[PDB]
């Protein structure tokens, strides 16, 4: 459909003018004196008369700067053009000088800036248009806010004037730039797409949903940890469509008198009912509606019941939806989680590593960076930070870059000259300082992500790879062949082996290969539940796994409570978990005999995969894998290092590639001592080049670091796992038989 | 399983929305006003329902469920003495309540199975419930001992009067020796004597360590009969082997 | 002051808080100070009534209702950061938290050097020696 075209630069000086192509005249059939609307970004538009010229390309429009800025469009972006037959004359558009380049003129200036500029054109002016008029070294732009016709106006010279108000400053622009777009929010792209799917199609198409007969949602819960911009996302969804926002604050409707807050709530819901298809928003719901235990009075119960009655008193034709914002769904009064009030509950959780790059890409926009900075490197660290924490990081790094420039920002110059105001760029060690010296992370709970380890990170174990592929990949990649002859999928394996042979590093590999999420709870996180008798606190970590559908929750040392319950609390939950969800439960252990046999009943945790000690190819693989970061000399052999270490566990030879690093860092520190402690340190025969005595780990560092090696696992305890492998009957008995012929 | 009527309404609306969402090739941005083509020419298909069931809709149900089972007597062949005994202890007090009143023999109120682990105990207990057209609730081990691990011992009265509400039921414990690893046996014991006999609810309990059980459960009046479930014999083996291959198409020359 | 805006009548302390924040907004780049925050905003467990919750929410709303152009900053003063209602330690209200802890040995010399200013000492006294103890 030939409506949308890219915009490029123009030469002409006339305003509210759009350039059309002369080969395409007969499809639109509008002549020169016709007005058109141009769709722009962040739901702000402008109006123009057309010009039919040859200086524009076939799909590219040549337009001036101020209407490119009124659409907020730049070079490369694609805009739409549509005819608008509602052209009419109007009365008293409210012009206003919005710049500081007025030069102090007041009164009636509009006889030389307005009346000679608009005539012989039928000039179309939309509300909010930022057209300028230049006269007498005064380029004053009049952004109109009140147009009595709708939506645009044609200015007549007989229009009576009304200009008693005062010209104002750039503050009115700051309340229009926060009509933000989809690109103004990052880190939650999947959840943004899901909530856009949930919300946008009822709102832009109210008739089709009533036409089929489906129900639009009535209440969505935006729960997540505080500070991740749970109010900016609602503003973006509402302003990216033709909605109308209404922000009910949390404690603002608590700081009223008694018997008056409900009047505010009724006024707000009436304003929602009266206006367009709109969306209200309630931030911090748990301050006006906590759990029932945190209700010692009764007026809060009156407010809560008022909220419940006004929530259920809405109609599906009113086209209003309610978004709340908590931090955890167990911190709400559960009387409003029933059907009809608040059912669908999304989780804008913690942003991940590559989800953290755009959230500071959007913050480093107005700050001049140098060429040495690397946002990917800082993105690799700063685990646990949230968006507000990253904004604080950016501001503190800029302040440190200011604070190193106190040599020019002096006390003698109280008024700061315009030199350092635009000639200061932040460098990388400032960011490293601001990360290191400050900013403690406000995160301690679990994190959902896809791992980035690969299958060749631990070579070998092809039978275990085949088994895990058969138990994880095939129930999700081919769910129909499992339905042809009705074989139900299993719900979890149990690893067991010697301590530290890459158990977690094997469990993350299948999660990465399936593109599946991976949570992980450990031993000390487990038994601190039943040491303080919080046994009924695994339901939330299971329904969090329910929320992320393709997950594999991984216990680790679940025999840690078998030193002297919560095994029963997982046991009553695993049977209640359905099988159509494809969540798997892999548990690891080191003492497989001391485990409870009720965990081994068929249905709960059936397969028993044995992880052996690492073999030769796995050893050289992990040895190469640990030396990704460190530059190693090219003559340093590793195959000779492979077959020398025979009984070494996977956690023992990962130690010698840090002991060798420590033994080389000692010598690289020590070599710098004598070079600065040169006696008669003269400029003659000075090493202007860096000598770099240890540029990389050499051979004798490994030859000396190997001398402190020690196998952790003995022979007496690998026989324990061989004997437990013999306690499984291990396909022994009758043996081979054949069917008759 | 576990869905309620509102959940099924939500399932229907989401399946219709998924059928809309696959038709975005015609529902375009160039046609803001949607033509009358797709408004009445879009039918939902089965994998949309399978998507809407799989991808979403967590069930809002965790408590017990009352129903009649659908297993049949030939699902586990053999054990004709056990079938005769269970018929004598379940069917005759409800199918013929007058002959039990001619010469005043009172009905018994429950058996105690015991045998090796996993020989079709629950799959035998549901068969008489299906045959009598009787309801069948079932609580298990881990559902049991989590009462006394958090000292909610007085929380079997509701699961008993729920069984009182459904009159022809057979409530089935399973591994009631699970608390005999180190109470609530007394809480069932004070309730079983208070339960009348004109209601025809029966209490069948299963176990695997019959010696470690409390002997007070074996007093006459409470739980008297002791039926022994042996290992499956040949005819039962071929019966269960044929029974597990209902869904899977098997080649006709595969002998069983 | 802390308990001075607690010793008012009901429904009148919030008028004082609004008057104070308005006076901060009207004047120059300025700084207000709230001493003893844990007497007007303790933890949630130490809140048996509801008027204190109205005062706390009034403090939260007036705190978040400021603009970055108003040039007013707020300093509070507690003894331990776990003795505050944690609903006002979120981002935008109270984030940066410094610790003017116990003065040390040589940090104790100037604190009595500033106190022995108007007192005539003899020549036998040794502020370093008393600074070593105490």
């Amino acid at each position: 459909r030939p409506n949308r075209l890219i915009v490029d630069e123009a030469i002409n000086e006339d305003n509210s003018v759009v350039s059309l192509s002369q080969p395409k005249m007969d499809e639109l059939q509008l002549f020169r004196g016709d007005t058109v609307l141009l769709k722009g970004k962040k739901r702000r538009e402008a109006v123009c008369i057309v010009l039919s010229d040859d200086t524009c390309s076939d799909e590219k429009i040549r337009m001036n700067r101020v209407v490119r800025n009124n659409l907020r469009v730049r070079l490369g972006d694609v805009i739409s053009i549509q005819p608008c037959p509602d052209v009419k004359y109007g009365k008293r558009i409210h012009v206003l000088p919005i710049d500081d380049t007025v030069e102090g003129i007041t009164g009636n200036l509009f006889e030389v800036y307005l009346k000679p500029y608009f005539l012989e054109a039928y000039r179309p002016i939309r509300k909010g248009d930022i057209f300028l008029v230049r006269g007498g070294m005064r380029a004053v732009e009049f952004k109109v806010v009140e147009t009595d016709p709708s939506p645009y106006c044609i200015v007549a010279p007989d229009t009576v004037i009304h200009c008693e108000g005062e010209p104002i400053k750039r503050e009115d622009e700051e309340e229009s730039l926060n009509e933000v777009g989809y690109d103004d929010i990052g880190g939650c792209r999947k959840q943004l797409a899901q909530i856009k799917e949930m919300v946008e199609l009822p709102l832009r198409h109210p008739a089709l949903f009533k036409a089929i007969g489906v129900k639009p949602p009535r209440g969505i819960l935006l729960y997540g940890p505080p500070g991740t911009g749970k109010t900016l996302i609602a503003r973006a969804v509402a302003n990216e469509t033709g909605a109308f926002f209404f922000l009910i604050n949390g404690p603002e409707i608590m700081s009223k008198l008694a018997g008056e807050s409900e009047s505010n709530l009724r006024k707000a819901f009436e304003e929602a009912e009266k206006n367009a298809p709109a969306i209200i928003f309630i931030d911090e719901l748990d301050a006006i509606a906590p759990k029932r235990e945190k209700t010692h009075g009764e007026v809060e119960r009156r407010i809560v019941s008022q909220l419940l009655t006004l929530m259920d008193g809405l109609k599906q034709r009113a086209h209003v939806i309610v978004m709340a914002a908590t931090n955890r769904p167990n911190s709400i009064d559960p009387a409003l989680r029933r059907f009809g009030r608040f059912d669908r509950e999304v989780d804008i959780g913690i942003p991940d590593a590559t989800g953290r790059l755009e959230i500071l890409q959007i913050h480093t926009k107005n700050m001049k960076l140098a060429d040495d900075v690397d946002l990917e490197q800082v993105a690799n660290e700063t685990h646990g930070h949230v968006g507000a924490d990253l904004a604080a990081l950016c501001s503190e790094a800029a302040l440190q870059a200011i604070r190193k420039k106190m040599d020019l920002i002096d006390l003698e110059d109280e008024t700061i000259d315009a030199e350092v105001m635009n000639s200061l760029a932040v460098t990388m060690d400032d960011f490293r300082w601001a990360l290191s010296q400050s900013n403690p992370s406000a995160l301690r709970e679990t994190v959902v992500e896809v791992p980035q380890v690969t299958w060749e990170d631990i070579g070998g174990l092809e039978d275990v790879k085949r088994e895990l592929q058969e138990l994880v990949q095939y129930p999700v990649e081919h769910p129909d062949k499992f339905l042809k002859f009705g074989m139900t999928p299993s719900k979890g394996v149990l690893f067991y082996g010697p301590p530290g042979c890459g158990k977690t590093l094997l469990a993350k590999a299948i999660a990465n290969e399936c593109q599946a999420n991976f949570i992980s709870i450990k031993g000390p996180e487990l038994l601190t539940m039943w040491f303080g008798e919080s046994e009924a606190n695994v339901r939330e970590i299971f329904d969090k796994a329910r929320q992320a559908a393709p997950c594999v929750l991984f216990f680790d040392e679940l025999d840690s409570i078998a030193k002297a319950r919560v095994i029963n609390q997982i046991l009553t939950e695993m049977d209640g978990m359905s099988t159509k969800k494809n969540v798997f439960i892999i548990g690891a252990t080191n003492r497989p005999d001391i485990i409870d046999p009720a965990i081994l009943r068929p249905g709960r945790l059936d397969q028993l995969i044995y992880i052996p000690l690492p073999d030769e190819k796995s050893r050289v693989a992990i040895l190469k894998a640990n030396l990704r970061k460190s530059p190693v000399a090219k003559d340093v052999d590793l195959e000779f290092l492979a077959k020398m270490t025979n009984g070494f566990s996977g956690a023992d030879l990962t130690e010698i590639c840090q002991r060798a690093c420590k033994l080389a860092i000692r010598e690289s520190i020590e070599s710098e001592i004598r070079r600065e402690r040169e006696r008669q340190t003269n400029p003659s025969a000075m090493e202007v080049e860096e000598d770099d005595p240890v540029p990389e780990i050499r051979r004798d560092h490994f030859e000396e670091a190997m001398r402190f090696a020690r196998r952790s696992v003995s022979d007496n305890d690998i026989r324990k796992y061989e004997m437990f492998a013999q306690t499984l009957q291990q396909s022994r008995g009758f043996g081979d038989f054949r069917f008759p012929s």
